[PDB]
């Protein structure tokens, strides 16, 4: 255990990235020309919702299932609160989160034409301003498994770890819009390790830390 | 509790519309061309009905998960007969109705072009006599609601709060077919409220006034 | 209840008719030009499956929630063996299916262009050889509600009658693929009384009664 | 039951077999011209997991639902440690996976233009070596099921053999993407049986063995 969760966690983010990019950059891939679809991103929301559910997370984890950055400290946070001790699993998660982003090449990038760009630069067209939208669309997951873990004696009587891969699915439909592409830090950082530019402004990182940070105090609002 | 359950309320629905609107508005925002998608707004009704359940809706609030205008009425007259006594909530969902579409502006009308037209105006083409669709898409919801709390000794063992979340989500993508964008009142009572134009007729809101009442003049037909 | 369930069946098949036809027929409205859609279809399949839910056809009605003809039909025979009598529900199902057929028309069909056709004629492109495939849809939903109804005491705990509405939802995804626009008799008998020109072939009626008929022997071949 | 299991096995499998090829074939059929969709496939997805549950795979079957090759054996394998004695239902499946696209044809390929296609055949643009996305897809399903069966009392409560329909039913998203088709062996043993020209390469099938073999090293990696 002195390791365990910490590679079961970094196996699943790891076929998560690879789920996710394997869905994004699938599309116009032959000798022909140009299509464009918008209906593959919402298709990326539900598999890595489900590459998520399908980790067992039971004693191979803890009561959280996968978690990526963001949302990783949002509950360790609003979960510690007479102390401040639980940041391993955070370092775990980015850790994870780091090899993930390494296998994710493949023979995507070799196949691929000279420019592939893996992930968002600037998100559609708007200035350092224009990051609001990615911070609502991180207190949702944030507190959907906040809520989640919470209220249980009455709500309702037990279904699957789809939940939160259907809620995160959705909040992607509404972050990748247009604009803010990869909502967690993770999908982003392995983004602009490899063929990259650097100019990701982690903007989206800045984001869910004031988001996250709202929808603690937000629950707070409640009971104790 | 002498003004939670409305700030809870008044919560919700307020990123609800941002959450809608996002998602409404969202295409065709770059410096491009026309493209004019369909699969968006089905993919508003499953977000907004998502954003309901993410509510943990059980102490925090009271036996209904968010409740919309139309519905919120619908519920406390069919579960008000001996009296009729319970406007509260009423009054408190149309208060959080108004602050959610306050909030809703934003980033998203700084960046658009002159005519962005947040919400319909005339719903596809219909004088004041295409109301019928609407009036039957919101005795759905209300009969959701209705059914899902009265049948529960015998009818599955436990879900979650999703139910409610589909299959508004499903009367939406019926009722924004081509004309009567905006179910609920709330939802187009803050859009004409910011750049706007006024000629709303609220037919949607005559609209479920008949439909909800329809909806349980019908319910009585059963048991009592 | 000597026509209580008959009233609440007339009910539910009628609201589940306009359901439908609003969002098959909703595409192309305006003054505008054609367009075309595949996935609106498809909603239909889903909402359909909602409706019925819809109906906590639990007292209200009898363990098999709304049943259309063929399904109808199935049921009562592979539950009916010692016996053979149970064609009440039948006639109900019918019936309320022709009054479903009635109010469907309303302002649509005031409003569309001369050519409107309610719904199938000659499905795609295939002589009266081309039903085998509504056949094998047939058997699915009717297999759905007889595998629902069969395995109990070992099989999940409880979950809500979704299970049918989307069951039947992608058998519909699978039909209206381009051929047998209309899977069971009611829709179709609806649409070829009001603006028709007969020639129904009634193709998809024979379908089902061998269809049904296969699956009710298929589901002996287990049991008794 | 000393041939049980097995018809009611091979009875499975081959409609859906009929069922996805009716799907996938099912666009572009008229004498129109082209279309070409990309929203149908994921459809079959979804379609083949229904039929899967559609099984009542309760008594009639094995604690396993419906099971393709490469799951077939990735299941008796992990499941199978002290011993090596449970091929049966490998031997079952394959043979029912046969009749399955023996049945497949039908008018479908009668009315089809010169140059149908049941299937891919180099799927996309990649020689020998775009064989990994499969092999990650498979080991998904294979975790699936593997998961499924492994954690129980400490999980949900009881749902539904959706899930697995469900999951299978993205990772087909993935892999149809534009390379790949076809993700178990059946499906494409029987495409290349009919109207074929034999280059399949199998490829597809050498992934899976060292796809569920590495999902089944990788989950000895919990506990035993």
């Amino acid at each position: 255990l002195f390791w365990r969760a910490v590679v079961a966690e970094f196996l699943a983010t790891t076929l998560f990235v690879f789920i996710s990019i394997g869905s994004a950059l699938g599309f116009k891939y032959p000798v022909g020309n140009n299509q464009t679809a918008v209906q593959d991103n919402v298709k990326v929301s539900l598999a890595f919702g489900l590459s998520i559910a399908t980790l067992a997370q039971s004693v191979g984890h803890i009561s959280g299932a996968h978690l990526n950055p963001a949302v990783t400290l949002g509950l360790l946070l609003s979960c510690q609160i007479s102390i401040f001790r639980a940041l391993m699993y955070i370092i775990a998660q980015c850790v994870g989160a780091i090899v993930a982003t390494a296998i994710l090449s493949g023979i995507t990038s070799s196949l691929t034409g000279n420019s592939l760009g893996r992930n968002d630069l600037a998100d559609g067209v708007n200035s350092g301003q224009g990051l609001g939208i990615e911070i609502i669309g991180t207190l949702q997951l944030v507190l959907c498994v906040l809520a989640t873990t919470d209220r249980r004696r009455r709500d309702l009587g037990g279904s699957a770890p789809l939940a939160i891969g259907l809620s995160v699915a959705l909040g992607h439909l509404l972050a990748i819009d247009y604009t803010g592409c990869g909502i967690n830090p993770a999908r982003s950082f392995g983004s602009a390790v490899i063929t990259h530019n650097f100019s990701n402004h982690w903007i989206f990182w800045v984001g869910p830390f004031i988001g996250g940070a709202l929808a603690v105090l937000i629950y707070d609002f409640i009971l104790a």
